[PDB]
């Protein structure tokens, strides 16, 4: 099918790693529109060793969308636009993306998508786990989604930097994370539970562990029995797929369908990827 | 209270009450009757002490409410196939019947509206008998949860009281007031709302049981379980029941479509016997 | 079977009316005995009809053992060892008991017995609901009992008076509640899981949601998952009756083996008892 | 660390890719003692480009031990050492192992590993889990370990050719499984729920819900809350793996300390894997 590019699926849910496309060069409108459209089709994107330049890098995100980046995230030397995904050999300290989730929806507008490039990862380990909310919202029964179709949900960054992560027992270290505001983060904001994509118009559901408190409306002992069902059914293995990272690999992921997550499996090792964050509109039902 | 014929004692804050001051052997003036019912629709359920009465004004009694309508499995006794058996011997390791909160028989297209219970021998301690407001079940829920639930549906059906689910399990029920029923009867299923408007009241309630209710209407067994979990979790809190006490002749209603009960097997050894009409009901609708 | 007094049952499971006693004029001890043996079977018993003082009420607490009042509660003009469960009839915040507890669970000895007096209570309502944890433990599986047999829970009086109770919403009205200290609500003390009751030597189930916050050493995940059950299986109706009060009914229940909860049907109306609490060696296996 | 044969580890937790040996020609003993020890690190080991005969095939397994086909499983002709996983293009009805399990552990004695062979699979689709019960046991605290440790669970065949198979919704496609014997389904068996690996000496979980009926000695109450935790601990992402299947690759996974799945993303797409069984000794704590 696709002409100008080779798109290499990973699974039959989301995913495909493109090659046949040299990124440090500027693209032509019909090879970047097939790139788009994978990107659309396939929810996850990684083209293999791509030798890129930060200057490249942030050339490419722009593409998407506006860089807007990340609150929490530190920037490279030179280009605040290109944050740090760095452990350092020394860890004992909490993983950035330890649960699965969607990328900073505390914001009223979160990002659309992020790329991310792979400087020095370890031989094995610290994969990267992503599912599909599309596929999350299409498993579930019409008679669900008509009871479920209307509610919103409340969000909030309490917990990654603000009142409940001020009263608890780590932290995160400094190498990626800035000193936040306790009130900026533990601030609320409100998104529908199933929200429509808006180019592929296709319906996901929208929530998370690490940000989503409660629905709007609902007493918490609701709330918690219905969020703790989706996050029980939206995290299956039969939706997930699981990124390899080698050097100078690119990644992109679509952040409205598709959740990730860090695999914590590479203690003692060093791991540096940087990424740029693109911008979204408010979050639609 | 306000109450003119006859004397109306609640139990509790939520649902219950006695009535005194009348001869259930005395077929009740015009007046008495509709000061009864008042009750019988705001306290839910309603009994009466002591009334040494008979078989025949039993029978008498529920007819007033709606006609006399066994329920299947039970059986009734010598020469009154009308009056079913509530039967226990002193020594039945045999199942207990009703032991979980339930409302009887709703595998029916229309299930009862309300039963009338008499105490022929019970025990001076031991075999309660609970109940819970299904109105306070629902009221207590958030707007925003009722107006997510108000429109689905649960089928019913009496495929584990005698379906394949009882025909393979362990210790079957008591056969003293168990008939025979079958296969076919039991595995049949049958649909009423998640939640119920009163036919006399206008009040809603909510209306599921772990007896009988199998699943909700077109969701899968793992979306319908967490549901009607979470339901029972809260529909039978505390604070929504109560517990009647049982003493000779004790006659008692209950309303089985906004109240769910159940037996407390605490006696076993000995010997409880009570009997039941069982006034027929409507189709319940939302 | 009882001689010197009159024993009428409440259930099968737990709960006995005592009747046929004088509990103004000291008791001559074989009744006194009879009185503690059934205290001691049946776990909670009450005294209908009991018009007593505040003088005859602690003399006749302090036959089960040295009076401790509780932190928390108020205590009545003159007499400190009187405490008072005073509600108005105007319900603006938060009931007491409003769960499934024992009292004070978070003490390094918590009180062993404690006994009520209805002052003014109403017509209907204003129940107080009891349940009995040899019932809870007797009802496990040899198999199950013999896996949390050695097990330790850390209690803790936050959500009552500490830092996570001074967070939510409304307070205790004041009219029976005094001004804690949140260091000492913060505190944490150690016992069974499965107590061994002094006197009776039965084993009850030790465990509830006011002040269980975590089994010793366990991930805040087991501990969840394993709390959650005992409180479903040692909460349900069956192992549970239902006091209801009269004016001077005097009750006793073991705080040991009993756990107690208060009913709110009765908004907007006025209920009035007091209670004095006797104290009790640290639970032991 | 390897020397005969070329052992590069898939994540941190479990899995590795062997290179460097011609599974045609007979092993030298060098050799074999690193293979089968690479097996024991990583618990699934797969080869990549290896065009063996269904003879090359068992002749290899039978140095794990010897061959006793599952049952269910459908031979090929002329080889009934070797079993089926074929799913023609017009699938539907149960696929084969869509949850987590180990293979037929209703056996009194389960086999301890299997080894695949991967004839023609799609270009992507199908991918197999693998998720490590070393890893389930070592995560859960020790408290939590003494507790459960003592404990035996009730494997049985019913729920894949049983009694409740025999009257449910669907069914499975005969393209691989055969018609089986309905009480030779619904015989029971009882294993320990934490096992002594034998060669390794490692401990681990053993449990799965697709077998386990209930934990010996517990009432369907207890038994069901238990599982529960323990199916949702033991299934965490971090604990998997993702073997993708390319053409004449051969697995090996050891199916007493790791848990697999078949992951249903090929619909209308042709998938044939064939494998042999090594068989076990009763699994042992
Ligand atoms: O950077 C972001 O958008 C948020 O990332 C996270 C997600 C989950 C957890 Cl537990 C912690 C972090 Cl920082
Ligand atoms: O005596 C104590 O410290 C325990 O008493 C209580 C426990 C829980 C609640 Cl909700 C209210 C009260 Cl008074
Ligand atoms: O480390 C990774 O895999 C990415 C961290 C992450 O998920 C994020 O950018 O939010
Ligand atoms: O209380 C009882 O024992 C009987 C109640 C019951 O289960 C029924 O009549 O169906
Ligand atoms: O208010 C009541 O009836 C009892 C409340 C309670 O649990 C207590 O005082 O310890
Ligand atoms: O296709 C697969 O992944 C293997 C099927 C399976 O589960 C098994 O071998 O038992
Ligand atoms: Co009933
Ligand atoms: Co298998």
């Amino acid at each position: 099918k696709y002409r100008f590019i080779d798109v290499q699926p990973l699974t039959g849910v989301l995913g495909a790693e493109i090659t046949g496309v040299d990124l440090r060069e500027p693209l032509d409108d019909s090879t970047w529109n097939e790139i788009l459209d994978a990107f659309h089709t396939y929810q996850v994107i990684y083209f293999p060793g791509q030798a890129i330049t930060n200057e490249q890098h942030i050339a490419f995100s722009r593409r998407f969308g506006p860089v807007d980046p990340v609150p929490i995230l530190k920037s490279i030397e030179g280009y605040p636009e290109v944050q740090m995904i760095r452990r350092e050999a020394n860890e004992s300290s909490r993983y950035i993306g330890d649960d699965w989730h969607a990328d900073s929806t505390f914001l009223d507008a979160p990002p659309a998508a992020v790329v991310m490039r792979a400087i020095e990862v370890p031989e094995y380990g610290g994969d990267t786990g992503f599912l599909s909310m599309y596929s999350a919202w299409e498993t579930l029964s019409p008679t669900m989604q008509a009871t479920i179709e209307g509610l919103n949900v409340v969000h909030s960054a309490t917990k990654v930097f603000g009142s409940l992560y001020q009263a608890t027992n780590w932290r995160f270290s400094n190498t990626s994370v800035k000193v936040m505001d306790v009130d900026a983060g533990d601030r609320e904001t409100v998104h529908p539970l199933v929200v429509t994509h808006p180019v592929t118009g296709r319906r996901a559901l929208y929530c998370n562990q690490v940000y989503c408190q409660k629905i709007q409306g609902m007493t918490d002992a609701e709330s918690k029995s219905l969020l703790q069902f989706l996050y029980e059914h939206a995290t299956q293995f039969d939706f997930t797929c699981r990124v390899r990272w080698k050097k100078d690999q690119v990644l992109v992921w679509d952040n409205l369908c598709t959740m990730h997550r860090a695999v914590p499996d590479y203690a003692g090792k060093f791991r540096y990827l940087t990424r740029t964050t693109v911008a979204g509109d408010k979050p639609s039902r």
